[PDB]
């Protein structure tokens, strides 16, 4: 089935979609552990804008609460807990 | 509202999923003329491995039909046309 024309705007549009993002990078302050798992999945703006002199960018975002579990290299101990995540809430093409 | 763990796992694992890519680099040689939009959505691997030695990787490939605009900008018309785009069935965590 061809895809239709609107069905592609809709999805390479500028807006929030699911991004993946490392633990110990949005972290980097979290250099003891391990987590799993070792990404996590939040809305980070992206999508072609109507030509690279503009770029999608968020214009809002929040603090998402995410349950991950935590792995004590050392003792092999491991026990959820809730971390905080940046995530993106609305965006739009900008000059940048 | 916490997300819970089983939800973070189901989102975070190595699987096909939503990705942009733009059109110059799944068709390097059309390089003379505009296309609308510029990136389309396509399915590719990714997710974290558990095993972090492990990386998400395709194990089988397919085609999407899309339809796109193409603008030339010498002759200034613009119409319709189907560009085919591979996209990944399936995937597996392997070394690498």
């Amino acid at each position: 089935q061809v895809r239709p024309f609107l069905d592609v705007y809709q999805r390479s549009a500028c807006q929030t979609r699911e991004t993946l993002v490392s633990i110990l990078q949005e972290h980097p302050d979290e250099i003891s552990d391990i987590f799993r798992p070792s990404c996590v999945a939040v809305l980070r703006c992206s999508g072609c804008c109507t030509d690279e002199s503009m770029k999608c960018t968020p214009v809002g975002k929040h603090t998402a609460d995410i349950q991950i579990m935590r792995m004590n290299p050392r003792t092999h101990s491991s026990k959820m807990e809730v971390m905080k995540f940046m995530e993106h809430t609305a965006c739009e093409c900008r000059p940048a």
